């Protein structure tokens, strides 16, 4: 299991322009195309992305390529974040992943105000961290997934991605 393993599975794969669990356009494996609501601005911003017109469709490539592209600025976000790089570089490999997971869906910012769990998840408090990530507007949307991220940050095992 890694990072795209575990992304691909959070996130799954649409060639069709489509709406998050928020409406917003969105493509490929989780790649955010916009906040507005024209349907029409998402093509010009995928078209933007793709470099041809898709007319809202893509390959598989073209959305693993957004998807390499993605992770690769998550990571390059989180090491140049002062909030963000002392805990990733604090952290195991797995529990790296699941910063990176949690960044990839939420910014930079969003995973900013995770301070509390965050100091605890520097100070590794497995358990501590966890029940406060729990109490946050993002478990309450998508506990699912959240639930499977923060047991990846809590034990450091790919267990709930099995
Ligand atoms: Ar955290
Ligand atoms: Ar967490
Ligand atoms: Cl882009
Ligand atoms: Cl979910």
């Amino acid at each position: 299991m890694n990072i795209f393993e575990m992304l691909r599975i959070d996130e799954g794969l649409r060639l069709k322009i489509y709406k998050d669990t928020e409406g917003y356009y969105t493509i490929g494996i989780g790649h955010l195309l916009t906040k507005s609501p024209s349907l029409n601005a998402a093509k010009s911003e995928l078209d933007k992305a793709i470099g041809r017109n898709t007319n809202g469709v893509i390959t598989k490539d073209e959305a693993e390529k957004l998807f390499n592209q993605d992770v690769d600025a998550a990571v390059r976000g989180i090491l140049r974040n002062a909030k963000l790089k002392p805990v990733y570089d604090s952290l195991d490999a797995v529990r790296r992943a699941a910063l990176i997971n949690m960044v990839f869906q939420m910014g930079e910012t969003g995973v900013a105000g995770f301070t509390n769990s965050l100091r605890m998840a520097q100070q590794k408090r497995w358990d501590e961290a966890a029940v406060n990530a729990a109490k946050s507007r993002w478990y309450n949307q998508t506990p699912n997934r959240a639930k499977r991220v923060i047991t990846t940050f809590r034990t450091g095992t790919w267990d709930a991605y099995k």
